[PDB]
């Protein structure tokens, strides 16, 4: 989940 937020942004 944490990585998905950073990736998206």
């Amino acid at each position: 989940l944490a990585a998905s937020l950073a990736c998206a942004l």
